[PDB]
């Protein structure tokens, strides 16, 4: 097994260190050079194209921003679709519209190229130390196979249906993350408004039924006045029409997450499209008049 891996981003690179340290050899690109470079240094191998490196690697992991960046790698010039042989198998950890994995298994399919739909969550705290949840759709036998690659960079790795029910289940995640955030910023500033310090709500509540692990994670990070991604605001963005664009193709009933989308609409018209989720609570100390800080 030489591994594949496509996408050394803020949650890439810690993911491909984990599968260094746990034993696997790794074939590795990115976009960026000095991200290849730091990868390298703890121990991986680098080609110059997509094809290449399904050349030389049975299995390939990809973690790329959206559905436009996993097809020119997967499908386009110099793809993994024109280096790799029957049997191959991709492992798109992307988080990417449901409809796109279909597509994109399909395209592949027709090569005798096999997939899985394998988006994660945890945060890059939880990349870094390797405790992500990965939800998976795809055939069994191939999730079988590669669950130990798979958990070798998670504290779980669960099957969840067919191909594109992984990243069903990433929109109903990413919808739960969004409103934990929009949640903790509206309470946090209702509080601070009222006249009570939100690190002594903090405190007070973490233990409770509103804790969380977002309340834990991103509760810091707002009152430390921290907004480094982490998960940058445009990309839960496009997570959250991707969710909403599920729910209005199956009848679903989104009323808070297109709330919570109009938000960081107004959050990235206001310069903060760059900034981790955390600035959601920017949006609502901007329209309270208050700021919460230690
Ligand atoms: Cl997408």
């Amino acid at each position: 097994m030489k591994v594949g891996f496509i996408g050394l981003g803020i949650m890439g690179k810690p993911m491909s260190k984990n599968l260094l340290k746990a034993g696997y050899s790794l074939v590795v690109s990115d976009r960026n050079p000095e991200a290849i470079a730091d990868v390298i240094a703890a121990g991986a191998e680098t080609a110059s194209t997509a094809k290449a490196i399904a050349e030389q690697c049975d299995v390939i992991i990809t973690m790329l921003p959206n559905s436009p960046h996993v097809k020119e790698v997967a499908l386009g010039e110099n793809g993994i679709i024109e280096g790799a042989k029957p049997g191959t198998v991709l492992i798109d950890m992307s988080s990417i519209a449901p409809l796109a994995s279909r597509e994109i298994s399909d395209a592949l399919k027709a090569k005798g190229v096999e997939m899985l739909d394998a988006p994660v969550s945890g945060g890059e705290p939880k990349a870094i130390d390797g405790t992500l949840s990965v939800m998976v759709g795809g055939d069994k036998a191939i999730f079988d196979k590669y669950y130990d690659l798979m958990k070798a960079m998670a504290g779980s790795v669960v099957h969840t249906g067919d191909i594109g029910a992984g990243n069903v289940t990433k929109l109903a995640n990413q919808v739960i993350v969004a409103l934990n955030i929009a949640a903790m910023s509206e309470a946090l500033t209702l509080a601070t408004k009222a006249g009570v310090n939100p690190d002594l709500v903090y405190q007070a509540i973490r233990g409770g039924l509103a804790g969380s692990t977002v309340l834990d994670a991103k509760a810091p990070m707002v009152m430390d006045r921290n907004f480094k991604p982490g998960f940058r605001i445009d990309l839960h963005i496009k997570d959250l029409a991707n969710a909403l664009d599920t729910s209005h193709g199956v009848g679903a009933q989104l009323p808070l997450t297109a709330a919570v989308m109009e938000m960081m609409q107004a959050l990235r018209a206001d310069g903060h499209g760059n900034d981790d989720h955390s600035a959601l609570a920017c949006y609502y100390e901007k329209l309270a008049k208050v700021e919460v800080t230690r």
